[PDB]
C-alpha cells in the first residue's frame, strides 16, 4: 500500500461565478485552479485551507464547507496526493495576487476547463451541483489519466 501526504483545494463559489488562480510556479503551473497547498502539522484540514486561502489569495474566511475528497497518484511517485476540498460563498474582502496565484472570477458558463487539470472536468460539476464527492486520479506525467473513480457520496 501506499502513504499519501495531506493537501487542500478551496473554492470560492457564488451564485454566478467562481474564483480562480492561475499558479504561476510549482506544481500544476500554468492551469486555473482553487488555492491550496499542504497542510501542516498540528493544524486541522479546515484550518490548513483557510491558511492557504489567506496566503494565495488575500481572502480571510472564518469557515469552510468540506465537500469534497480527491487522491491522486502520479506514475513514478510512491507518494499519494490526498486533497480535501472545501468550499464558502461568503467572503468580505478583494483577492490579491501572491507569489503563487494570481486570482480571476470566472462566470459559471465560462470555467476555463481546457487550462485546468484534465480530472476537474469530471468532478468540478459535482461540485457546482452543491454535491458531495470522492475520487481518485492516476496521472502519466501532467495530461493524462491511466484510470480515475468517481462518486458522489452523502459524507466527505
Ligand atoms: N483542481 C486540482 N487541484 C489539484 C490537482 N492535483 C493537485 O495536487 N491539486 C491541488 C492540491 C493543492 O491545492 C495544490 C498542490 O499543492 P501545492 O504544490 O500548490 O502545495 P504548496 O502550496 O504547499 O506548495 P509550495 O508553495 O510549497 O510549492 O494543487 C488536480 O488534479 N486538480
Ligand atoms: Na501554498
Ligand atoms: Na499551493
Amino acid at each position: 500500500m501506499k502513504a499519501s501526504r495531506l493537501y487542500t483545494l478551496v473554492l470560492v463559489l457564488q451564485p454566478q461565478r467562481v474564483l480562480l488562480g492561475m499558479k504561476k510556479r510549482g506544481f500544476g503551473a500554468g492551469r486555473w485552479n482553487g488555492f491550496g497547498g499542504k497542510v501542516q502539522e498540528g493544524e486541522t484540514i479546515e484550518d490548513g485551507a483557510r491558511r492557504e486561502l489567506q496566503e494565495e489569495s488575500g481572502l480571510t474566511v472564518d469557515a469552510l464547507h468540506k465537500v469534497g475528497q480527491i487522491v491522486f497518484e502520479f506514475v513514478g511517485e510512491p507518494e499519494l496526493m490526498d486533497v480535501h476540498v472545501f468550499c464558502t460563498d461568503s467572503i468580505q474582502g478583494t483577492p490579491v495576487e501572491s507569489d503563487e496565484m494570481r486570482p480571476c472570477w470566472f462566470q459559471l458558463d465560462q470555467i476555463p476547463f481546457k487550462d485546468m487539470w484534465p480530472d476537474d472536468s469530471y468532478w468540478f460539476p459535482l461540485l457546482l451541483q452543491k454535491k458531495k464527492f470522492h475520487g481518485y486520479f492516476k496521472f502519466q506525467g501532467q495530461d493524462t489519466i491511466l484510470d480515475y473513480t468517481l462518486r458522489e457520496v452523502d459524507t466527505v
